[PDB]
């Protein structure tokens, strides 16, 4: 697409009813987005069914689930998971007996891994015998989860597979200096993009981010021809991120946290929605806001497009509620910070040349510069001493909010989506969230 696709509309049908069946295609590990989805399943009486990515042994070879291990899974997702390891991407997969993609990568130093090259011959074998892999577990899977829908029932397939990375002892330096680094510290996202290394990363990831969401479609192909011929009615969903519109003086404006490696992958993604729409198959990819639910993690700056949140909620018929997660965030500040300089700050961000040089939705994802680094991560640390405490942060209420209105907007769209692709922006997430929260 050329520009974003909104929703704007707080969608109210739901076609699912007890017996029907929720997918979770990924596996849950800690608190996100899928969680809210999840929960909105359940409460409208789905039974949940979920897959495992699986472990390891001792010597690193991928393995099923013990007992234990898949009591633990089916206790956290609250519901029955296939035991067959759907482990995504192809950096530990290789002909029998041959070196793996990772096993390239053991000799890549700090000064070296710029100018290493790769034999992307090998690489290729490496990825076709990985993917053949992962459509065997998924036929695997499909076989055993057949079963457990009956006809005539709905499904819900929600996908979650995102990621990638290869393990590789240069990685964390880099990463930290490519999203934290200032001053000679400073390292281009192009660096790392255009080394050897960086496509390999590129590869995995429109493997693990995009292309397992085609593998899920086809692989469940005769379950959707099944349930189609009965009375029933399939859905898949997608979590993407492709920039959020965001008020910018009082207007919702698209923009984005720069750079998003995960972008080219996340474009293939919704390319993929759209073929299979294009198919007749109800595929849905949501892209969603911003979030940093950990503010410990490396991404300092994302967090920065939530703020405007709160004026959304103020703009969207907001009420007692609203005001009071105005409340609930000043109550985080330090003595003698306000909410409005918070958000004052903010304003000066987005009204910046060097940000607005970012609003650049052709482009994205693009490059990060040393300027976007110098404002990006000033701003981002200026905001966070205005706190009483780092472990209660603005951005943890407002990503709470995010997570808590996306969930029904997403499992409510799906009973008749309006598209294969679809931006849940700050406008739509702060109706759901005023109209959830009117009689309080």
């Amino acid at each position: 697409m050329k520009s974003p696709i909104p929703l704007r509309d707080v969608p109210q049908s739901n076609i699912f009813r007890k017996g029907d069946v929720f997918v979770l295609f990924g596996e849950l590990f800690g608190r996100g987005y899928a969680n809210g989805l999840i929960n909105e399943a359940r409460d409208a009486g789905m039974t949940i069914v979920g897959i495992t990515v699986g472990r390891r042994d001792e010597n690193n070879a991928l393995r099923a689930l013990t007992a234990e291990e898949l009591a633990t899974a089916e206790a956290n997702l609250g519901g029955r998971i296939i035991n067959v390891p759907l482990m995504a991407g192809f950096d530990l997969d290789a002909p029998a007996g041959e070196p793996t993609p990772t096993d390239l990568l053991a000799d890549m130093t700090l000064k070296s891994w710029q100018d290493d090259k790769l034999d992307w011959a090998h690489i290729e074998k490496c990825r076709a015998v990985g993917v053949q892999r992962f459509k065997d577990g998924v036929a695997k899977v499909m076989a055993e989860l057949d079963g457990m829908i009956p006809d005539g029932a709905n499904a819900f397939f929600a996908h979650t597979m995102a990621g990638g990375i290869p393990k590789v002892k240069v990685f964390l330096a880099i990463a930290n200096r490519i999203y934290k680094g200032r001053g000679e510290r400073f390292l281009s996202s192009s660096a790392l993009l255009n080394s050897d290394l960086g496509k390999l990363i590129l590869m995995n990831f429109d493997e693990v981010t995009a292309n397992t969401f085609l593998h899920l479609i086809e692989g469940s192909a005769a379950i959707r021809a099944r349930l189609e011929k009965s009375g029933g009615q399939v859905r898949y969903s997608a979590y993407g991120y492709h920039g959020t519109e965001i008020l910018i003086d009082d207007k919702y404006q698209w923009q984005t946290y720069t750079s998003y490696t995960q972008g080219k992958a996340k474009m293939r993604l919704e390319r993929i929605a759209e073929d299979a729409w294009k198919q007749g198959i109800k595929a849905t990819v949501y892209n969603c806001p911003e979030i940093r639910t950990n503010s410990s993690d490396i991404f300092v700056g994302v967090e920065l497009s939530l703020f405007p949140l709160l004026k959304a909620l103020k703009k969207e018929n907001g009420g007692a509620w609203a005001e009071a997660q105005w409340q609930a965030c000043r109550e985080v500040l330090s003595e003698g910070h306000t909410l409005e300089s918070l958000l004052q700050k903010i304003d000066d961000y987005n009204a910046s040349d060097v940000m607005k040089g970012f609003r650049n939705f052709e482009a994205w994802p693009m490059p990060n510069t040393a300027e976007l680094a110098d404002i990006m991560i000033g701003t981002s640390d200026e905001i966070t001493k205005m706190h009483k405490s780092r472990d209660a942060l603005v951005t943890d209420v407002l990503s709470a909010l995010v997570l808590e209105g996306t969930g029904p907007l997403m499992f409510h769209e799906s009973s008749n989506p309006a598209g294969p692709v679809l931006w849940l922006s700050h406008d739509v997430i702060a109706k759901q969230l005023n109209l959830m929260h009117r009689l309080e």
